[PDB]
């Protein structure tokens, strides 16, 4: 299965701010058919961002409506690849576990993929880590048709505390486990499941080495040059 | 006051049905310089659109964060950043589907008006708070939510959309929509003054269409016009012949 670096540049950047990141990005050399790498502008960035962005990069957008809005058709119209549902920011404009299973199954009509995103919070972490997630994944995974096209994020929403690379390995396993449970064996060893906490330079090999971990949702640092290096720790 | 013609489109375009629409609205001859006519595509045709679009129309995008920069938003220093004229806040569709609060608003406008945007600022009263009186009290706490902000009352621009008559049956007429205006008017000449709320453009934002255009625009404090799904339609032309 193909490992999946993802960009979220959340609300970031000018019209020469993308030219020049993407500029650093285009000169990295990587083999599409190896490694999936998605870039997810701001909405009235994206044509911009896909002009300039090569052909080795699919790009996506950060949210979708499950009907200001941009709807999964007007997405599917423009070859829009990916849409971002579930980030900890959105369900933080109150978005529920309903509204990103609803999101999910616009998308999956349309031919999107799209990168799920959940997480347990600090005070969850009352031992209700498997509980939280359990119910999170069950929320959306039965609408999954084909496992390739749905990656799975968590999200360790648990501050001024850190995750280690086994504490983020522990809850993908469980995740899963919760996916084998739930829809199969085959489906389980078939889903890409990022890591979507802090992801920098320096932590990035620790997790990618990670069994069950096969890839990364990165923010702050993927505004940046060195995110190529976070793409090299998954090459 | 210029009269101001919005055209909203809401979810909704592909690529080559905008190419047609735009094609449509150039053939249109207006003078810019005595009729604003601002076209609100969503996001992600904004670049398309504008490229589209003669100079003559306007453009801007349906909503902005109140946060800057800093997942889903675009923010006012993104928007200004792009040259993105005009910004829509507070629409009925954000209020009841996000939860958007008069504090938003204020924030919203706050960050728009600080980054050189300018901004068509929606609110209006719900079926229950009409039959119950509060059309007054729900417009008068809506508007002061926001109206201190106001600079140059060119930039800022009002619409008031009836809910009471939008999904429920209920029909408004221009007789009622013009009594809203005038009300709206005073609040802004109880606030700001009489120069301010003469200036500003206070435009309708209910049900707008080929039928009803002029019957609208012909009242006294109706400046205008947010138009939903009629602006879909080439023939949109004769509801900005109307404010001609
Ligand atoms: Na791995
Ligand atoms: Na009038």
């Amino acid at each position: 299965r193909k490992y999946f670096v993802a960009a979220n540049w959340k609300c970031n950047g000018t019209l020469e701010s993308i030219k020049s990141l993407t500029n650093s990005f285009n000169n990295l050399d990587f083999d599409p058919s190896k490694l999936d790498v998605v870039v997810f502008p701001v909405s009235v960035h994206y044509d911009h961002t896909r002009k300039l962005l090569q052909s080795k990069f699919s790009t996506g957008i950060q949210n979708v409506s499950k009907f200001g809005e941009v709807s999964a058709e007007i997405a599917k119209d423009l070859n829009i690849e990916y849409v971002i549902i579930g980030h900890f920011e959105r369900r933080k404009f109150h978005e529920t576990d309903e509204d990103v299973r609803e999101k999910l199954q616009a998308s999956l009509k349309n031919n999107l993929k799209a990168v799920v995103c959940f997480g347990e919070s600090l005070e969850q972490r009352q031992n209700k880590t498997i509980e939280v997630i359990t119910k999170q994944v069950k929320a959306f995974v039965d609408l999954i048709d084909n496992f390739d096209n749905v990656i799975l994020v968590y999200e360790p929403l648990w501050t001024g505390k850190t995750a280690t690379p086994e504490q983020a390995q522990l809850v993908h396993k469980e995740i899963r486990k919760i996916v084998k449970d739930t829809c199969g064996e085959k489906q389980a060893n078939q889903i890409r499941i990022l890591y979507g906490g802090s992801v920098n330079t320096e932590n990035c090999s620790s997790l990618i080495q990670q069994e069950d971990i096969d890839g990364f949702l990165v923010g702050n640092a993927s505004l940046k040059e060195s995110f190529v290096d976070i793409i090299k720790s998954a090459m």
